[PDB]
Parts: C-alpha cells; structure tokens; sequence
RNA sequence: CAUGGUUGUCGUCAGCUCGUGUCGUGAGAUGUUGGGUUAAGUCCCGCAACGAGCGCAACCCUUAAGCUUAGUUGCCAUCAUU
C-alpha cells in the first residue's frame, strides 16, 4: 500500500479529542479540527508487517477467522474473508465462541442437521408450526454462525476490525494465545493487538481497502 | 406439635434449576438482567454468555363443521297403509 492511496481512502482520519486512548500517541501525527490524525508512514510499516505475518501463517497452513460486526465493516468483511476462503464473523460474536467451543460446535453441527433433515423429505411430514420454527432456528445460526460453519477448529489468528467493539473477541484470543491482528484506530488499545494497524474504522473505504490488502496477502500465502 | 397417605391455600401465580463458558482471592455471579410483547422465564431484539431440564404451552377429554365405514331398538324421502 502507499501513503497517497491511505490517504485517499481515508485512514489518516481518527476520533474526536474527547474520546481517545493515550497509548497510542505514538502513532498520532497531529490534531486537526477537534481530531487526531494517525501517522501514515508508520501505518504502512504496519501494513507491511501484518501482511507478512498473514502470508507467513496462510502458507504454514493456518486458519484466519475474520470479525469485523461492526455496522463499517459487515460486508467487507464478508466478502473478504469469502475471497480468501476463511472464516468471518459480522453479525455478533458469541460469548465463548472459542472458550466454549465445547457447545459452540453443536451449535454448528445443528445447522448440518436441519439441512439433512430438510433434505431427508422430513420437512412435509413435520407439521406447519414445527417447520416454521425449524426455519427460524435455522436462519437464525445461519445469521450468528454461518461463517465457521466449516471451522472445525482453533484458529491460527484473528484478524479483528474494532478491538474496543470487539472486546469479547479480543479476550478470548488473548485466553487462548491466538495471535491478533487489528484496525486500531485512536481510541483503542495497542497492547492487547500482536500486528497493530493505525487507521480510521468509522471509514468503510479505508476499513475495506485494509481487509482486502490482508485477504491478498492471505491469498498469496 | 411424633407420623404415612390424602387435602386446602397463595394459584395455573410464573417461577425453579443444571452442563459448559466467562467474571469474582472467595462465598458467589452471569445465564434468569435490559427494551418490547405475551395468559405465561410466551416469544423477539439486545447482551459473556452458549444450550438444556422441570414448570408454561402441547400430547388427553368434551363442544363447534365436514368425509369414510355401519343402519337397529335410530331417521321418514318418495311409495302403500295405520
Ligand atoms: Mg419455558
Ligand atoms: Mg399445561
């Protein structure tokens, strides 16, 4: 990536002075209308080093799983982690999905169960009521679950939007030594991400353009 | 007011809990709280919770409309007759 293409997207953007977390005031580069500006030269050499990172796990064969919920990076990370076939998560990260991954996985498990049943020609014979809420059901762990369907184990890294939205998610990689790597944009927390990345969350195109630079350098893993 | 069994009552009120996870030095907590909704811990949304059980609901009985079987001691429509 280059400073002019970040700048274009719009990364150099932080939050307002009000809010803000002083462990990041390294990579601050200055103060413009009631907001900070993040140094660009020392996002790229993070970029850098998280793409390498992410291509060096990719080619020793790890899993990366994608958690973007927020509202700014939903679909891009949808798409993205559907490009470099991974694992994503963009409608709620579910209290214990590694930690108790113990029932997490029988919770995904009933998805293949209402597809074979569905598919078994049981979905006629069960009455109207029963099939509604069978649909229900399934759309709804299609809604929580639906991108680890196949992830049939641990990840090998976790490649997070907005630590701060992303709390639970941040702890549970942190509990179980799964390597991170983030957006932090201002008002986050360095120290609980392994590969930092300085830039703006709240900017679908500079979220966007990260995660798509991070699923290339998966794919080149 | 030594008891079994049986019963009334709040009240068919909506509660009572558990496994895994997580948070607590710990007893514990969360889940089960919050916004709505429901007859209902009923359901949805949210949320370090994810699920499950007993309660709730449903399965049982009866009533409200059809169809198949059966037509006596039930019914009377043609038909004759009382
Ligand atoms: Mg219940
Ligand atoms: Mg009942």
């Amino acid at each position: 990536i280059s400073m002019k293409q970040l700048l274009e997207a719009g990364v150099h953007f932080g939050h307002q002075t009000r809010r803000w977390n002083p462990k990041m005031k390294k990579y601050i580069f200055t103060e413009r209308n009631g907001i900070y500006i993040i140094d660009l030269q020392k996002t790229v050499k993070k970029v850098d080093e998280a793409y390498n990172f992410l291509k060096q796990v990719s080619e020793d064969g790890g899993q990366v799983l994608f958690v973007g919920t927020k509202k700014q990076a939903q679909e891009s990370v949808k798409s993205e982690a559907e490009r470099a076939g991974q694992f994503y998560i963009n409608q709620r990260w579910l209290g214990g999905l590694l930690t108790n991954y113990k029932t997490i996985s029988k919770r995904i498990k009933r998805i293949s169960e209402i597809e074979k049943m569905e598919e078994d020609g049981l979905f006629e014979v069960l009455p109207k009521k029963e099939v509604v809420e069978l649909k229900k059901e399934y759309d709804r762990l299609i809604k929580f679950l639906g991108g680890i369907r196949d992830m049939k184990s641990m990840p090998q890294a976790l490649f997070v939007v907005d630590p701060r939205k992303e709390r639970n998610a941040i702890a549970e990689a942190r509990k179980l030594n799964i390597p991170i790597v983030g957006i932090v944009d201002t008002n986050c927390d360095p120290d609980e991400i392994d590969y930092v990345i300085p830039a703006n969350d709240d900017a679908i195109r500079a979220v966007k353009l990260l995660t798509a630079k991070m699923a290339d350098a998966i794919l080149e893993g």
